[PDB]
């Protein structure tokens, strides 16, 4: 029975298998509200941009998913909540591709780009309110499941150092097959913190941020490909939050790249990771030494509480 | 003839001595005029604190100090300057204790400060006026002096870790006397930049910084005083800027204190120096990662133009 930004993720008495349905239920209650909060988001969008036939799309697609789940029947029994999980994995489905639809949406409409703000905000708010709706509609599937150390989608025992350690390792991967080599990353800190929590967020943020400080590094030796700086990891685990911050030794950002950084160019993920992060409770800094590196700083609140 | 808010410190042709006048002439004007913005200061304090004894003394400085500034007459030779030299001299020496002496006026009348930012914005304005006038004062005396590598307060090759070893050494001193130990430092990045620079602003921030840099740390291993974390130094130069980042493992500063880290209390230090930092059009921000350490980042922007 965790919490987040009212959304709320249940943990309680299987066996009876009526945990499913109470949980059920306030999924189809959720779902619907989050998803008309989102197409009043298109209806209010400048007339201009919102007539893109792509960004149409997207739109159409938001109606439908509402007309879907306001068409399901209340949940009354397990035999409801069954093909409900159904209807569900459709629309993450039929969704899977409504952020890359966006930005082909946008860059079209970029001419049009009157307000600077009004679609760094919109942009904030779509990516959001989806990750909302992932986290809501995994976790109640995930009630299904039974692995080991997971309640849904919260893990009873997160190791931070060991979803770090995944990513660095898919990161890697990637960085090598692009360049012929990538830094080796070293980790300090609470390495062997261990608590209750929600891997989802870190499962992208994570990569988004570890790709970007590989690539840094590289960037800034192609002289010397095969003897680069490492990658610096530190894990600060508190009462409060759970602090990971990367740094880099690939010369930093810019002064006169500043600004740009944190906005959308359809690079995604800096700022849908500081709307992730923002979102949730917590936040993404940015700390540059130009001619040096940079530090960034991921900052996640603890599961309504308090554990290290 | 370097610049900075407004202030601007003279380099010219010697010889003739010629420099001295049109410096003279200058500081002559400019002196006025800063300490009657300061007046006006102490005039639109709220009544009650003004009217602290400690306070009125303060105050009652800064008149007399515009009423000898003003009764000097214009400079008109080299005779004149050398007697100008003597009273910027008495003045100086007469406001060193201002600041210990606001402090005791303040803290007296904490009980009756209504408006929290009314007097953080009161000691930001008068240490920061206080500092420019030491700038443009001590720059004006040094022309007289002719040590290498100085065009009076300018340093025509500074060398950034040069300046921050001496203030470690110092550091170190006083932390080694208080606990019987200190932490080594280790600084690395742009290590070999030499620059023109004014070292001042760094000859009081460094040693403030470095102070509680190593206090956290010892205050954080009071089981093992003898063998502690190092504090690690990164020094960043580019064309824009100067970024010296200090960073200890001493715990980091508490969520609950956050806020309060940069306030005065009658602590110094911080408050102090990111007014400075500010005044200078730089900054000081910190990066605080609880349970772990604090990272403080010193950003002084070149001496008007770009070089490393
Ligand atoms: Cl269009
Ligand atoms: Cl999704
Ligand atoms: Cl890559
Ligand atoms: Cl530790
Ligand atoms: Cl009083
Ligand atoms: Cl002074
Ligand atoms: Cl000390
Ligand atoms: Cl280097």
């Amino acid at each position: 029975v965790r919490l987040t930004p009212t959304m709320m993720l249940y943990s309680g008495r299987s066996q009876d298998g009526s945990h499913l349905l109470k949980s059920g239920r306030y999924l189809q209650q959720e779902l619907p509200v989050r998803i008309a909060h989102r197409i009043k988001g298109f209806r209010s969008l400048p007339f201009i941009i919102g007539c893109n036939p792509t960004i149409l799309h997207v739109h159409e697609l938001y109606i439908r998913a509402f007309q879907k789940l306001t068409d399901f029947p209340p949940i009354k029994d397990q035999a409801d909540e069954a093909q409900y999980c159904q209807l569900v994995r459709q629309l993450l489905d039929d969704h899977k591709d409504v952020v890359t639809l966006l930005a082909e949406g946008l860059r079209e409409s970029r001419k049009h780009i009157e307000d600077e703000k009004l679609v760094r905000y919109f942009l904030d708010k779509t990516l959001t309110s989806r990750l909302g709706i992932r986290m809501l509609a995994t976790h109640h599937l995930a009630l299904h499941e039974d692995k080991p150390d997971f309640v849904g989608i919260i893990c009873t025992r997160l190791s931070p150092k060991k979803i770090i350690e995944k990513w660095v390792d898919f990161a890697r991967r990637l960085c090598e097959h692009k360049y012929g080599n990538a830094p080796r990353v070293r980790i300090n800190g609470h390495v062997a913190a261990r608590f209750p929590f929600i891997p989802m967020p870190l499962d992208y943020i994570l990569p988004e941020l570890l790709k970007n400080a590989m690539r840094a590094t590289m960037e800034s030796h192609l002289d010397t490909p095969y003897n680069v700086p490492d990658v610096v990891i530190t894990i600060a685990n508190n009462d409060v939050d759970l602090i990971i911050r990367i740094s880099d030794r690939g010369g930093g950002i810019a002064h006169k790249d500043l600004d740009r950084v944190m906005d959308y160019h359809f690079g995604f993920g800096l700022p849908t990771s500081r709307a992730y992060a923002e979102y949730l409770g917590g936040s993404l800094q940015l700390q540059s030494l130009q001619g040096i590196g940079t530090d960034v700083y991921l900052r996640l609140r603890h599961i309504d509480g308090r554990e290290e």
